């Protein structure tokens, strides 16, 4: 979902006190009503604070920056007051055409300083403009020729930050920075958040807001790897079966690799009154949350599925998992036993699955001891 | 200043639809709005005009038939489909220099087919090269014996065509038009329009948009 520091959200443009001019752009262009990140973004930044938003490429971030910058922008002044950059040339001519757009009853000038542009137009372009928009070199190189003043320069928008500094502009955004008045108000969009943003963050904004995907991690340290050697395949189910004879309730979740696995354990289990509550990845929407539903409160102590729904499902309060086949994929392995915020993890090897299962512990770092026994002691 | 028959100009490479990677190129190169006659020339050649252009020496002439070159070519077929002539070796050395640098960002194949060079790498070159450009004799002889093959040439330029007359391979260049499929586009790129150009013009270009300059 959304994680902020602002918490502050508004639903409807028509809330966001936006000049009647704008709005009418707003609403001509073909939004209606704001996405999450508008929801979010636009008035933190209208207020002049330095945002950092996590957003996806596409139209609703667009808008985001174009309609914030649009409100800040004095009509009085005819030199720049906004400077937006992105990764490519093309990048940055689509976003001209939206500012322009939401600007459709305004009458603000919008220069892209992109390559392919004799400086004689460069140059008219970027004395009057008012939103400057283009690629990081050419717009540095400008700045130093003195083609483009900053002077008057209140916003600068940094879209697609870490394509653009895994694309190699790096030094002249940071160049750019410190040639701009050290007061203007930094606004930083971007899909991923790795250290390159972060340190551009720490180094450039003050007090930001931050508007982030919440997201989580792998983590095997809340939970226990304990394995069991069956031998083969068809020693398994037994070996299921004495495990529930120590356990005293706990309530687990069973994975296997294939979907029949999943109703032959289902069917034998069911054949002996436990009961176990089943899900494939095509019930529909209605089916899935029913069973989870059962199984969440309907006493139903075993929950059995396929890898496949691993990722989405939930794994509630759940004090013990059980993996009747050792997964395919090594990466899907934390998906099966991840927990992000007890825990404890039994997998079910045969006399092959063995070096398979050294794989998940070469593919990570922790250790799956044997399944001593006394079982009664590791599920508390 | 310019007198022409197509009449059509584009102002920037924008407007031109080249493919992404050439226009990186273009812009790569240092190339920034089209000069005059890339204005005129570029889309004419790449709609696949005969063409016929009074344009002096210059990168912006180079650029002209280079950009158009590269635009055309099919990048599955890896065999000679575009072959350019210049009057001297220097001179198409200084060709292969432009189309490459502008193919930055593409993976096209270009072979000069000049003044020494080992019979065994030129046919080497020449085998899987999708661009072939060289001097009016040696291109010649390559075909002749065979090491250069010419079913897929689409493209024919002739640059300098006036200079490639006057140093004396008129004869070379009549012969090698035979040796071309008969459909092949013709590009004559020529800073002055003598009789043995106009001759040329008349008897292998078919209805050809024409650039030519004031007078």
């Amino acid at each position: 979902q959304i994680q902020t520091n602002y918490d502050k959200v508004v639903y409807k443009f028509d809330d966001m006190e936006l000049d009647e001019n704008l709005l009418r752009g707003v609403f001509g262009y073909g939004f209606e009503e704001p996405s999450a990140i508008q929801q979010r973004a636009i008035m933190p930044i209208i207020e002049g604070h330095d945002v950092l938003a996590q957003a996806q490429s596409g139209t609703g971030k667009t808008g985001t920056f174009s309609i914030a910058a649009l409100q800040r922008i004095d009509t009085s002044v005819k030199a720049p007051q906004a400077l937006m950059l992105a990764p490519t040339r093309e990048l940055a001519l689509q976003i001209q055409k939206v500012v322009m757009a939401l600007a459709f009853h305004m009458d603000i000038k919008v220069h892209a300083c992109i390559g392919g542009t004799s400086f004689v137009e460069d140059a008219e372009g970027l004395r009057d403009a008012q939103i400057v928009v283009g690629t990081p070199g050419r717009v540095f190189d400008n700045i130093q020729r003195r083609r483009f003043r900053t002077d008057k320069i209140k916003m600068f928008i940094l879209d697609e930050a870490d394509e653009m500094l895994s694309s190699g502009f790096k030094e002249q955004i940071y160049q750019i920075f410190t040639l701009l008045p050290p007061t203007t108000q930094v606004v930083l969009l971007s899909a991923t958040m790795p250290n390159d943003v972060l340190e551009v963050t720490t180094k450039f904004m003050r007090n930001p807001v931050r508007i982030l995907v919440k997201k989580d991690e792998l983590t095997l340290e809340g939970i226990k790897q304990f394995y069991v050697n069956v031998e083969e395949e068809e020693y398994k189910y037994e070996c299921l079966t004495d495990l529930y004879d120590s356990i005293s309730v706990t309530q687990a979740v069973i994975f296997c690799n294939t979907r029949r696995k999943v109703e032959e354990l289902t069917t034998k289990l069911r054949n002996d009154k436990f009961t176990v509550s089943a899900i494939y990845s095509d019930l529909p929407q209605q089916e899935r949350d029913t069973i989870m539903k059962e199984f969440r409160s309907g006493s139903s102590r075993i929950l059995i599925s396929t890898d496949l729904l691993a990722r989405g499902i939930d794994v509630q309060q759940v004090s013990l998992v059980i993996n009747y086949d050792l997964p395919a994929n090594k990466e899907n392995y934390i998906h099966r036993i991840g927990r992000g915020g007890k825990g404890v993890a039994i997998n079910f090897v045969t006399n092959e699955d063995v070096g398979a299962m050294r794989e998940l512990e070469k593919f990570y770092s922790t250790q799956i001891e044997e399944l001593p026994s006394d079982i009664a002691t590791l599920l508390n």
